[PDB]
């Protein structure tokens, strides 16, 4: 019998998905992979898959009806506006190479301080929020396969939940209460100098083909 399925150079992502502990059931909109250089040699460490409530998310983006994917990819607003928008999104992220946590998260903690200390949004709540965020991967060790939860219920609020054999929880592990956090992890993947500009691609085409 036939199935229809989403990869990511073959890592499988699931076309819907209900973040731990929670009721709503989130589309994907696109996935890419972080990659990594060295030299000219490029290794890809994780897949990301992006999911949203697509209704939702297509009449708070309703502004970008017709623009075409092209047109999304090339406009720093667009992402502003999609990191902005006010609805449940979750990022599934698959490990590709293996790592310990302790290096992803300190890598993720100083990407978001970076880009919070210029904004000047930086203060003792922000360090309290990310040394949550940073004793959450401390503990861990993130093997080929192993999947990252990050769940944003509201753009103020983030959810962390890992699976070693990337199986979904039915609740989350972590939550970090911190509007300024939550929305720099997104920007993270979906801002200016993402870490991921094929996810944010592909989460473009998504979009564009959702309005
Ligand atoms: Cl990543």
């Amino acid at each position: 019998m036939a199935v229809t399925k989403v990869t990511v150079d073959g890592i499988e992502f699931p076309p819907t998905i209900t973040p731990p502990g929670s009721s709503k059931s989130l589309t994907l909109l696109g996935a890419g992979v972080r990659g990594i250089e060295i030299e000219t040699i490029q290794i890809k460490v994780t897949a990301i898959g992006v999911y949203a409530e697509p209704e939702v998310i297509a009449s708070h983006l309703q502004k970008w009806k017709g623009k075409s994917a092209s047109e999304l990819v090339e406009d720093d607003g667009f992402f502003k506006d999609l990191v902005q928008a006010p609805v449940e999104k979750l990022a599934k992220i698959t490990i590709i190479k293996g790592l310990k946590g302790s290096q992803y998260g300190g890598a993720v903690e100083e990407n978001i301080r970076d880009r919070l200390a210029a904004l000047d949004k930086y203060s003792e709540a922000e360090e309290e929020a990310l040394e949550e965020f940073r004793e959450f991967f401390k503990t861990k060790s993130l093997p080929k396969g192993s999947v990252i939860f990050f769940h944003w219920p509201s753009p103020s609020t983030l959810q962390i939940s890992f699976s070693t054999d990337g199986s979904l929880p039915e609740e989350a592990e972590a939550t970090v209460e911190n509007a300024n956090v939550a929305a720099a992890l997104l920007d993270v993947f979906l801002g200016e100098n993402s870490v991921s500009p094929s996810t944010k691609a592909s989460v473009a085409e998504g979009i564009s083909a959702l309005l």
